[PDB]
């Protein structure tokens, strides 16, 4: 019965999606995919992050407009998460009219309510090329060890951390010239206004205990306004009233999750859904899953501009940690930085999906993609537990009894045991405790097994006038994947539609509760085919 809109983090549009990007949209798709066979109302929301000095370089130096290149990350990125059968309802972009126009509404709001602060600053500036540079577009001489062609406040040799003012012999990254110190008027954001209400947030206990705690760190060293400004050129929003001034891309970032809305409820024609959820009376639900290097923005910067606005502010946060493969952080030179698409090449999506869902937890612990432990675990339990029960019954049934199942259960106490279960599968699935659903189903794929290796088909089958117990056994293995196969839904969507096309129908939650009796089932060729370590190394080496 609940309204919930949920999202993901958005994608830099000029980066490819990687195995990072995948364990997100993963956790998020599988907590949506369950809330929707809970019968809710679920708005899943993502967009492209497309402002900023980065993008507009890019596409100067590729020698095409901003617009064009976004669009061409765009349809990139979205290949990627819909061969990971990540179920948007609507995937957008910070560059939109419904972003232009809630950015400039917003503003204006804060603006009028006292909460934006007008600061000269100082910064360097490329003369030639004529604009401020960020940090990272300076390079020079390390101040401390003297070390040539530095970038940024930090040197690569010696370690020093430093103001960018410090560098010897500056150069800009983009022309060349030696940049110099210009002044310019800057638009801040006056975040330390809500610290009080921030604080408060922090100790309601909704918030993960460990982001509750790192809050607390982030108040003791005491928060500071925020610049929300940049100067042209630019690519992005221009501000109202301030000629030469844009929005800042981390203004008009997580509004775009209001105009991603906005635009799924105009294209559906629904005038009222947009107000119902982003008013600050709504009782519909708002959770953003989000990284751990997306905490401080979406915590604080966040809610207090929905606050100083008139919106309402997010229900919660759901954090994950990074992702590593072989337990270190992705390497290009080893071969793990891997991205989504090529994944695809060598593996399906499932068996990713399936991997990182067996490893979540409802904490901020890194995920380890271990590639040897990959191999082992997508056969032992996909292969070997769950889909063994279908593909070990499935032909007696169709050989010999017309693809007809049994009309009575062999082991009814068994089934119950299996359906006694949804209630601790589907909170853990609620609560994102999905190592511990997983846990649960296989030690279930294990006892079903069991039950098939006591009764013995292999034997069965051979022995004069058994053909009734035979079909007995074979239709029990089949329920009890019947059952798992549910639980597992959300989690394995395309294995999920081969096993309804055999099984002849949908996998609803409550429809365990009426197993399948006298009911005819289809062939199937594999429903999932072992994996092995020459395929690991093929994606190894292909991504070096
Ligand atoms: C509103 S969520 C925005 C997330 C950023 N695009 C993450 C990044 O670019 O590193
Ligand atoms: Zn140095």
């Amino acid at each position: 019965a609940k309204k919930i809109l949920v999202t993901c983090a958005m994608p830099y549009a000029n980066g490819s999606i990687h195995l990072g990007h995948m364990l997100e949209h993963i956790q998020a798709d599988v907590w949506v995919r369950y809330q929707r066979m809970r019968g809710h109302e679920v708005n899943f929301i993502c967009a492209d992050d497309a402002h900023g000095t980065p993008i507009m370089l890019k596409a100067q130096q590729l020698g095409i407009t901003p617009e064009q290149m976004i669009g061409e990350m765009s349809q990139e990125h979205q290949t990627d998460f819909a061969g990971f059968n990540i179920s948007y309802d609507n995937y957008h972009s910070t560059h939109s009219e419904e972003n232009r126009q809630l950015s400039e509404l917003i503003y204006s709001r804060l603006k009028e309510n006292g909460f934006i602060k007008n600061r000269t600053i100082s910064q360097l500036y490329d003369p030639e090329k004529g604009m401020f540079l960020p940090d990272r577009f300076v390079k020079g001489t390390c101040p401390k060890c003297k070390s040539p062609d530095q970038y940024g406040d930090n040197c690569e040799v010696c370690g020093a951390t430093y103001s960018p003012t410090e560098l010897i012999e500056p150069k800009s990254v983009v022309s060349g010239a030696t940049p110099v110190m210009r002044d310019s008027e800057h638009f801040f954001f006056d975040l330390p206004s809500f610290s009080e209400m921030l604080q408060a947030w922090t100790r309601s206990g909704a918030l993960q205990e460990q982001v509750a705690n790192k809050m607390q760190e982030w108040f003791e060293s005491g928060l500071q306004q925020w610049d929300i400004s940049r100067d042209a050129p630019y690519f992005g929003f221009e501000i109202p009233n301030a000629p030469g001034k844009y929005f800042y891309v981390w203004l008009d970032a997580p509004i775009g999750y209001m105009g991603s809305f906005k635009n799924l409820c105009d294209k559906r024609g629904d005038s009222v859904s947009f107000d119902e959820y982003w008013k600050k009376d709504s009782t519909a639900e708002l959770y953003h899953f989000i990284g751990k290097d997306c905490v401080y923005f979406h915590s604080l910067f966040w809610p207090a501009m929905l606050e100083g606005s008139n919106f309402r502010k997010p229900s919660n946060l759901f954090v994950h940690g990074y992702v590593t493969v072989n337990g270190a952080k992705m390497s290009k030179s080893r071969g793990t930085f891997i991205k989504a698409s090529t994944w695809l090449n060598h593996f399906d999506a499932d068996s990713l999906r399936y991997y990182y869902t067996a490893k979540l937890s409802s904490r901020i612990d890194d995920i380890d993609l271990n590639l040897e432990d990959f191999v082992q675990r997508v056969n032992a339990d996909i292969v070997n537990k769950v889909v063994n029960l279908a593909s070990r019954n499935a032909g007696f049934i169709n050989k010999r009894f017309d693809g007809v199942l049994a009309s009575e259960l062999a082991d009814p106490q068994l089934y119950k045991t299996f359906t006694d279960a949804a209630e601790v599968i589907g909170e853990a699935w609620e609560s994102r405790e999905f190592g511990k659903a997983v846990r649960e189903i296989m030690a279930l794929a294990d006892l079903a097994n069991r039950y098939v290796d006591e009764q013995a088909p292999w034997v069965v089958a051979k022995q004069e006038g058994r053909d009734a117990d035979l079909q007995a056994i074979c239709s029990m293995g089949i329920n009890l994947f019947r059952v798992l196969m549910t639980y597992l839904k959300p989690v394995l969507p395309k294995l999920t539609e081969r096993a309804e096309a055999f099984l002849n129908t949908e996998l609803t939650w409550d429809g365990i509760q009426q197993p399948l009796l006298g009911h005819k089932v289809n062939p199937f060729k594999a429903l999932y085919n072992r994996i092995d370590m020459r395929q690991v190394e093929a994606l190894v080496e292909a991504s070096k």
